[PDB]
């Protein structure tokens, strides 16, 4: 090691405690308090089991560089953004281990507004002032409050529904043992919906498996509780809950790219003509659908860092990528887990349509591969391949994120990477799948060659 591994481009991210541990975590309370505005910092963590004694660490780093710590306590990453926005903070730490390994943790950090820190925009800095500080730990020299009241944030996940225009419908809620249940029976009160609880307590131990539901295994979890309840559609959840997945009512997994372009129809039915933003990897149905509904469609590099700013400087009401990551304006400009569900809720209620239906049409006109990654010898020499491969039809190129080629009739976008050291592919065709299956396959092998 040159640098420290565990502090990624968008997160800090590693094995406990050789990559992580108490001590770093004090000395990046020390160093975050360096890179704020001045106000306190909100502090949260996931349900691992190791995660409360970093945020203690994290506190007493900060406090002993006189910052107010807000311990929202056990929570979700998306409450740490919204309590960081809604009380003003000049930043916030969620401690969350994401679905790495049990030996694993790690932290997203936001500045004001829940502005991401990424490396780029204060986490090396921060990384490279731990690195540096041989520095005694100083002593408290500010204060901890716990604020537990989850009223506001409850209060704002039920302002983007009509209350009195939601049926009675039955839906699967799959927390994999994470955090996202205890929300869940927060906003069950003030819902008519008849859930059907699946893994839903908290168990930093994860008995079924830590959270992931797009891993078969676990799919098939929340899939089994749908079909055999007959219930109108199910949810899960990854275990910091800021990422949620669909199934339909004959327990089909929804790809998250047709989420994107249901969303916003959902979001532009009450917000007209608004902009939407959405990421270069799966494009047209997203752009079809917002224009369909007034709104205008904004192309930006995938990632959540791009996509926030992005969304802050056109004043987009929406931004969805097909990785099961939504923002909203409304929301601090930061993704939930929540807000997407209670969106689709309304809309099967309003509509009298089914989630089945509501995406059947557009997955047929726009097939998907899916997001397929390759680990291979050489990404460079591999995208050069399959460049060289098509050059001669000569494809319409955009290089927003990677490398996006349109045939007319089929596109696709072939990125590295900022999170893995991996290729990762998406294809999709014009109402084709047969062309949808040989160009996939054709670029796979021109990939693996
Ligand atoms: O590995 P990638 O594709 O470089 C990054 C991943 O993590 C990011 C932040 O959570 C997401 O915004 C992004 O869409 C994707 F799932
Ligand atoms: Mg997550």
């Amino acid at each position: 090691h040159m640098t420290l591994p565990a502090f990624k481009a968008y997160d800090i991210r590693g094995r406990v405690p050789d990559e992580l541990n108490e001590d770093l975590a004090r000395r990046i309370g020390v160093a975050l308090a360096a890179q704020l505005d001045q106000g306190p910092v909100v502090l949260g963590h996931d349900v691992r089991l190791a995660s409360p004694a970093l945020q203690e660490a994290l506190s007493a780093g900060l406090r002993a560089s006189g910052r107010d710590v807000i311990d929202i306590g056990l929570c979700g990453t998306e409450e740490v953004y919204f309590q960081t926005d809604y009380l003003k903070a000049a930043g916030g730490v969620m401690v969350t281990a994401s679905h790495n390994p049990m030996d694993y943790n790690g932290m997203k950090l936001v500045r004001e507004q829940a502005r991401p820190i990424s490396s780029d925009t204060g986490l090396f800095a921060i990384r490279d002032t731990v690195a540096a500080d041989t520095a005694a730990p100083g002593e408290p020299t500010a204060s901890e409050q716990s604020r537990t009241d989850k009223t506001a944030y409850l209060e704002h996940l039920l302002s983007y529904v009509d209350r009195s225009t939601l049926k009675p419908l039955k839906l699967v809620v799959n927390a994999g043992n994470g955090g996202a249940g205890l929300i869940v029976d927060l906003l069950a009160p003030h819902l008519p919906f008849e859930f059907v609880r699946v893994f839903h307590e908290p168990d930093g131990n994860f008995p079924n498996g830590i959270p992931n539901p797009l891993l078969p295994e676990n799919r098939d979890a929340t899939a089994k509780a749908v079909k055999d309840n007959g219930a109108d559609f199910g949810i899960a959840w990854d275990g910091d809950f800021d990422r949620c997945f669909f199934f339909d009512h004959t327990g089909r997994f929804i790809e998250g790219y047709y989420l994107v372009g249901l969303l916003a129809q959902a979001i532009l039915a009450k917000q007209p003509g608004g902009k939407v933003v959405h990421d270069p990897r799966l494009t047209w149905n997203t752009v079809e659908q917002v224009e369909e509904a007034g709104g205008i469609p904004v192309l930006c590099k995938s990632g959540h860092a791009f996509i926030k700013e992005k969304m802050r400087s056109e004043n987009a009401v929406y931004g969805g990528e097909m990785s099961a990551h939504h923002y909203f304006r409304e929301f601090a400009y930061a993704d939930s887990g929540m807000i997407p569900w209670l969106l689709i809720a309304e809309l099967v209620s309003q509509s009298g349509r089914s989630l089945a239906d509501l995406v059947e049409a557009r997955m047929q006109k726009f097939p998907c591969s899916g997001e397929i990654n390759f680990k291979v010898a050489d990404a460079k020499a591999s995208v050069a391949r399959v460049m060289e491969h098509y050059a001669s039809l000569s494809p319409e190129l955009d290089y927003t994120d990677g490398i996006s080629a349109d045939f007319g009739q089929w596109r696709f976008n072939l990125r590295s990477s900022n999170t893995e050291p991996l290729l990762r592919l998406n294809v999709e065709t014009r109402g084709d799948a047969a062309l949808l299956e040989t160009r996939t396959q054709e670029i796979s092998n021109l990939l693996r060659g």
